[PDB]
């Protein structure tokens, strides 16, 4: 059964008596359950937002313009274009939970030191030699890495050559400001250390394979490590191909390698409301339909293939990004070998024990 | 400083190319970070809804006319009278997390065996011998009992008598919509087993101080203690005041004395969504002012006194219900004794690492 | 296969050379592997420690004797009598993990105020109105009652009547000794508060069923209830017999009802080192055979029964003590309605994921 | 005030009753407190086992002769030489807590497949081209690398060349012995696999730092890093220098670099039992003296320098091991820069609540 064939046993008698008690309500802030039960809890989610894909060639398109239009600054803070889905009444969500954002820095452009309570993180598609500095520790960015700016730590960023750079920034802005969440503070209109050192600390201390600094000895809720660079990633999801050509466990699926960023104090996510993965799919690769509970997006780094999404396919080139939003079934297939960058709102599912999984053979 | 007097370097300039960039973001669902910065990222939480009272004896009103006028049923699921905020543009939220609601049951009336994933309590300030069945165990209700319902948790409501019952529902229903995490079923008309125990399983197991059955040797994500009575709260609240009389360290503030109802598998919350307090001030307390990360709910349950929000004072009787949103600076006073239940989304903001907590005297 | 029959390879020509080599050896405090692999590793835990039981008549003898003989002082510290295994070479050890003793505290006596490392509880089978001080909380004994006395908590027992006491000690004194982790401090000769409040503050914070003072929020290593009573640990037990007469999950096995002491602040074990149980076995009952890694304890408290380890049946009455060492095969039978008080070093091979468990029928 | 000068109230009158008394005390297995409450519950630890260090060209004497006099084996299993604490009264224990071993495999020599509940590590100082087989897995070893060998894992040795090669192990044998926590069992004469790939499995999915195999998301209670390699520590340790260099915050203590070995499923110790780190002193370094709770061991893997154990300075060099028994103060001095490898029962004080440090500035 469900709320559309249900049997509806309370519908009052529309008399004078009854209207005057509606008028009463209205006035005393009071809503009664009863002529609304089935919006409030559905059988399963139905959200809001839409399943939506948004083509890099277009973004890219519109980047550039506004790097003619109008410089990155300090009321606006970012030449960013984020991603608004369809369904959620003009708001620049691109699901309930994220925000999703293209953000062009042009020639020798800088933004400033500012901090939020609101987690971050920056990931290049494409682009070189832009520079953000973390908490003072400048993290060198470029094409594949993942920068990490966690909740509460100052940020800017210097653009060290005659290149414009485009990455995406992913927020939970849409969570952080409908359950009121957001502080935010100002710091320096110039990054707070102009040097360009090709590692950061961070880095440095943190990312030698299963070694902790005696000095780093206790557990963080954000990761230290500032960056997670493609070199790395790229390995580990070869790695894991290599071990499945030889017969040996690895892969999530059949020709399917995958890892998740981790905070390595932890082993736990990067972010306490964003998880980050990347994934790597062997040419002819059709992953099980999913329905998972809360909004993931995708973009794809590296070759072609195809999303479907509540049944509806949609053809993939390097670049686009597409969201799903709460369990709404979803695949993909490899054309060529489909490399793809992934953040949900995931640890917010779990912390809070809501997530649940349907795969389709099992 | 602040958004509202900070330099905005980005202001492009109003050219027809200008114009025509912004007529391609509304066509291909782009919103530009740069017009609205602020908006999203607010200095402290700004909440949408409003610090709001609702009077008991305006509630109790509307809720006996209410069981004149409409029976409680099967698409309405429960005749219940939620406190929608003013702020919250039409929605039966009492804040963006929590809904509030006060349920009437009329005389030998029931309601059906449901579950829903949504996080579920019943609190009883007036009335007795109503039964909620929760998973097949029948939980007596009475004045100043607690019951819980965790999410997924099959339950349903019997009045055993020819008196009315009333109580308030708090469920993580506003969280769970705007999230996209509620899932529904159905179970019985009839509750599933009219047997009328005056304790319930889950208490006999589960309410032994200190012990811990060894056929319930794994942890929950909820609490199986199905009732939190009066006697206990009140017992525990007495002794934290007889304990300040002889100088012992027990009261949270001079004065003020305080529990919060948790799972005994982990000393944590009772659910994963919602905190519940009790506080009994003694007569003259005033506490220091706080501002909380999150909304909280109290309910009068014994006494008179005062709460103060935003500096406004407003007078508070037996009954009457408040809520306080994100860092709304809030205190209270009381005139007599004051016995206060709280409910509140704080298990959300600590999981998620995003509270904070400013208090007048430090 | 096994070591008393597998190939010895390595078995050296006994040369004057290899004779050499061996008074080297012994000179550069150097021991070779090959001589010995099987005592130091062996196929499954073969204690030094043997089953044995103490006859509670017997140990009331000899303390009441002591009585006579000695006072209970300074430097003794307590007159209390240690079961020691015969198979630990003259230890005071009951087990290799733990303490097991009988306190004999006459008329109007005292013992001082000391602290030390080691994690300490006092069981009470007969007796009435002695006072155990923990860090100047005076916590009242009787039958039925553990008390625990957690590591680094100064304590010293008082008694109020011209009655003596008995009771038993508990402790990880031979875990500590052997891994070198015991501290020890002296505080007062009488006492520190005279008082003999029928309850303690502790109890009166704590012991409110699923109850946590806001004052108590932080989580505890060990426990803060000072005594968990005779009343309730009896109710829990009748409760799940009753439960299960009325065909309700309850009991561990048929007829075996049983709880464990926790720590309410994490519902984990009472303190780092030791476990305790209490289990109540219907007339009839026979347990399943169990092999359980590191060493338990038990104290018959009312009732008759008996014992198999390692299949010798003992006959057992109120108040008898027996020790079972690691991975012996153990049950127990009930004559009567048979009341057992269960200690065990259960959480350190449990923390340290040594832990493992044969039973009987599966 | 101490256990050597406090009063000693209890001595008890020397009468014929009270020797009857005693002779009954022996009789039933009892031992009374009074006579021995000092040994039993020292003031600080003070352990049987001794500071004590082996000359690493000592036990390569030792080690080569062992390789000429006798074969490694079946009933021996190892041609390993154990340390043996003076203090220990003849066990092969370096400490209560660890064994510690130097094993000799000569040319094309096997060990075969194993497991034990035991938890293992191998670290080569000098030596190449030896392979452990871990679960299936080969593992290459080489100068300065770790392996691990967490309990219940099968593990054999296979000697892919013409050169002897040298190791440490590391085990809690001595916990599992004194605690009944021992299983053995047997697998092949041969190591399972014969293949010698450069890298393991287990490498080759975990040591991308920062990342995470989508198939490996549970937490494990041992680290699946089979190896971590020399690379990878030194040029973690580098980076601390550097880093100090810069004035950056890494170091532990001034021109003191160091790191843990970490399991990074958790980021906490690589096995339930066994903490292992690497530290490396600039040359002039000289550590804080410290206290600390437990046994830890050090070999010296390059440079030249020093230890202060109870005030007796003791000159070291490249190979040389010493232990630092529970709470004796200790402290070292580099005279070269100085690498060392630890290891350490620090896990069990920790997971137990047992450990405490006194450190001399502070
Ligand atoms: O600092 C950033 O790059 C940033 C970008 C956004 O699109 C939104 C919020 C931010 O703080
Ligand atoms: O079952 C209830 O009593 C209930 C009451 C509400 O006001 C909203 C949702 C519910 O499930
Ligand atoms: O304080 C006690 O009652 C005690 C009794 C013992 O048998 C051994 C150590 C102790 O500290
Ligand atoms: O497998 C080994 O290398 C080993 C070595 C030892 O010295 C002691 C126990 C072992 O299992």
């Amino acid at each position: 059964l469900d709320h559309e064939s249900v049997t509806q046993a309370m519908q009052p008698k529309d008399t004078p008596e009854l209207r005057a008690l509606y008028k009463s309500f209205e006035e005393e802030s009071i809503i009664p359950l009863w002529t609304q039960l089935g919006d409030l809890m559905p059988i399963h989610p139905k959200s809001k937002a839409v399943p939506h894909v948004w083509k890099w060639s277009t973004l890219l398109r519109l980047a550039r313009k506004s790097g003619e239009l109008v410089p990155v600054g300090r009321g606006g803070e970012r030449r960013a274009l984020g991603l608004a889905n369809p369904g959620l009444g003009g708001n620049a969500y691109i699901s309930p939970t994220m925000y999703a954002g293209i953000q062009y820095l042009g020639p020798r452009e800088t933004a400033p030191e500012h901090r939020h309570s609101q987690n971050a993180f920056r990931f290049v598609v494409e682009g070189e030699g832009v520079w953000t500095v973390v908490n003072g520790d400048p993290v060198r960015m470029s094409r594949g890495d993942l920068l990490l700016t966690p909740g509460w730590c100052f940020h800017g960023h210097m653009n060290d050559t005659d290149q414009p750079m485009a990455w995406i920034d992913g927020l939970d802005i849409p969570f952080s400001q409908q359950m009121d969440v957001g502080f935010f503070e100002f710091g320096s209109d110039r990054v707070t250390d102009y040097a360009t050192p090709n590692f950061s600390r961070g880095e440095r201390l943190w990312c030698h394979p299963g070694l902790r600094p005696l000095s780093g000895l206790q557990n963080t809720v954000a990761s230290p490590i500032g960056a997670y660079r493609w070199e790395f990633t790229d390995r580990a999801l070869t790695e894991q191909l290599l071990l499945e050509d030889e017969g040996q466990p690895a892969t999530v699926a059949p020709g399917h390698a995958a890892i998740r960023y981790v905070n390595p104090t932890t082993g736990g996510d990067v972010m306490p409301t964003l998880r980050c993965e990347f994934h790597r799919l062997r040419a002819g690769t059709e992953t099980a339909t999913r329905n998972e509970v809360g909004s993931t997006v995708f973009q794809v780094f590296e070759g072609a293939g195809a999303v479907v999404m509540n049944g509806e396919t949609t053809k993939l080139e390097k670049g686009d990004m597409f969201v799903v939003p709460s369990w709404v079934p979803w695949s993909l297939q490899a054309e060529t070998q489909f490399d793809l960058f992934r953040f949900s709102d995931a640890p917010i599912m779990e912390a809070l024990s809501f997530m649940r999984t349907k795969i389709e053979g099992q």
